[PDB]
């Protein structure tokens, strides 16, 4: 009458408030910077003729900000393919231009979506 030990989710957490016996529900969530790939909860049911979890255990995947904005007359220093939580991008102005504003911005997360911390700098001639 009991389901199998749920185990663990890398970069995440499994909440077990009512045990793992028939009828219990467990809930899943991810550490900051990650988001759930799969079900948000799982229930110990009986199906076929055996007690087992209703959902496969989900995984936690990294949240990425969108590609950093390009700016006129400037370049991004060593731009990467993907930027995750708290990773930064730094800009440089081209020959004959001077930078106004913060030289770097970084990837923030809210509601499982990545967003840049603010606007990129201006390169003025």
């Amino acid at each position: 009458k009991s389901c199998p030990n749920p185990g663990e989710i890398r970069n995440g957490q499994i909440d077990v408030p009512g045990g793992i016996l028939f009828g219990a529900t467990i809930s899943f969530s991810c550490n900051t910077g990650y988001k759930l790939f799969g079900s948000t909860s799982s229930f110990c049911l009986i199906s076929g003729s055996s007690v087992q979890w209703s959902d496969p255990l989900p995984e936690c995947r990294e949240i990425y900000c969108p590609a950093p904005p390009q700016i006129d007359n400037g370049i991004i220093q060593g731009e990467r393919d993907h930027y995750g939580y708290r990773q930064s991008v730094t800009y440089a102005c081209n020959k004959g231009f001077t930078m106004i504003g913060e030289h770097s911005i970084y990837c923030t997360v809210n509601n499982d979506e990545g967003e840049w911390s603010g606007p990129p700098p201006e390169c003025r001639g």
